[PDB]
């Protein structure tokens, strides 16, 4: 396992990404901030998309990139602290996924199935009922939104790859 950063640079090419599987990790911020968008730089609904934040617990935390959709899963009250995905493909409007940050570094997975469709990637453990626990392990596939869209990356952060 071969672990780089923190690199600084503001977009990953999905060409980088189409090889081999790829962690994209971060450590632990001190507040809530969103990570990466994969879509256009204004909301498209014809459009697969995803946007991923770190949530600290406590605090509100409400998507940039669907900041003007008529959807509640466009905001997350953040009861741990936590890493949302909220995310759009297919027939699925709005989606938010939530993973619980347990350690000092957490991310995503980026599995590629092909050269235009990833496989994304989340887990963590949490609690529910006060007393209940679930190791959450999720994912979801993307087509690439379309033709030459990218990951903008807006922390810094490591890569880990084979
Ligand atoms: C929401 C989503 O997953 N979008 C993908 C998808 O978009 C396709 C698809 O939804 C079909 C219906 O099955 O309809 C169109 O073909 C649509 O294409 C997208 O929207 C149109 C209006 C154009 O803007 C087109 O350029 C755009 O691709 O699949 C495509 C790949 O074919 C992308 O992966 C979208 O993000």
């Amino acid at each position: 396992m071969e672990i780089t950063g923190p690199h600084t640079n503001t977009v990953i090419e999905w060409s980088n990404l189409i090889n081999t599987n790829t962690w994209l990790l971060y450590q632990k911020p001190l507040n809530s901030v969103r990570l990466l968008k994969h879509g256009p730089d204004t909301y498209n609904s014809n459009l697969a998309a995803f946007e991923l934040w770190y949530g600290k617990s406590g605090t509100t935390i409400t998507s940039v990139y669907y900041n003007t959709i008529n959807n509640q899963n466009k905001t997350h009250d953040a009861n741990s602290d936590c890493l949302i995905l909220f995310w759009n493909e297919g027939s699925t409007q709005l989606e938010k996924q939530v993973v619980t940050f347990n350690w000092n570094v957490g991310g995503i997975l980026i599995k590629p199935i092909n050269s235009s469709r990833m496989r994304i990637c989340m887990s963590g453990m949490e609690n529910f009922n006060n007393d209940s626990f679930n190791w959450e392990n999720w994912n979801h596939e993307f087509p690439r939104s379309n033709p030459g869209i990218n990951i903008n990356m807006y922390t810094e952060y490591f890569l880990a790859s084979s």
